[PDB]
């Protein structure tokens, strides 16, 4: 599946597209992704 990081555990890089940097440092978009602990991104905070 598409396993693409950043953030934390990327040493600081964002995504290559507007995704949220998850709490497990992979891109992607909703509630799983931007929904709590969102690193870089699309993110509320």
């Amino acid at each position: 599946a598409m396993d693409i990081k950043c953030g934390s555990q990327a040493g600081g890089k964002l995504c290559p597209n507007n995704l949220c940097c998850s709490q497990w440092g992979f891109c992607g978009l909703g509630s799983e992704f931007c929904g709590g602990g969102c690193q870089s991104g699309a993110c509320s905070t």
